[PDB]
């Protein structure tokens, strides 16, 4: 019953793969929904075309500012951010899928994906899904990224969509 979407990722606009995750709407069906239908499109804005703009290695790959592309934007399917739904789910290691936010109950359409087990998270970020395949794609991501996060090449979400 838990829906499963899609990346297909570019770098500099050359194809590099898809990753595909699962979403806990069992768990967090608000959360999971918002990323699901930002994925599909189907609300008449979401992830297509943008970019993973902060990834840093060992860390984790931050995208969905479909807005702003840089961090400071990016918008739910509600009209307005939204509350963190539970803390049930922690950061227990690489591919786990979690909310960017910017303090509690600001989730908007900003998320991460984990390349390592970030606990100290936990209680702050809302986890609602994992990487189910192409985990080795968001690796071959991770190599982008720096210290301070900034990429050095353009890695962007060329495609995405709900799968099944």
């Amino acid at each position: 019953v838990n829906p499963t979407v899609f990346f297909d990722i570019a770098v500099d606009g050359e194809p590099l793969g898809r990753v595909s995750f699962e979403l806990f709407a069992d768990k967090v069906p608000k959360t999971a929904e918002n990323f699901r239908a930002l994925s599909t499109g189907e609300k008449g804005f979401g992830y297509k075309g943008s970019c993973f703009h902060r990834i840093i290695p060992g860390f984790m790959c931050q995208g969905g500012d479909f807005t702003r592309h840089n961090g400071t934007g990016g918008k739910s399917i509600y009209g307005e951010k939204f509350e963190d739904e539970n803390f049930i789910l922690k950061h227990t290691g690489p591919g786990i899928l979690s909310m960017a936010n910017a303090g509690p109950n600001t989730n908007g359409s900003q998320f991460f994906i984990c390349t390592a087990k970030t606990e100290w998270l936990d209680g702050k970020h809302v986890v609602f899904g994992k990487v189910k395949e192409g985990m080795n794609i968001v690796e071959a991501m991770e190599r982008f990224g720096s210290r301070n996060g900034k990429t050095s090449k353009k890695i962007t979400i060329a495609d995405c969509g709900q799968l099944e």
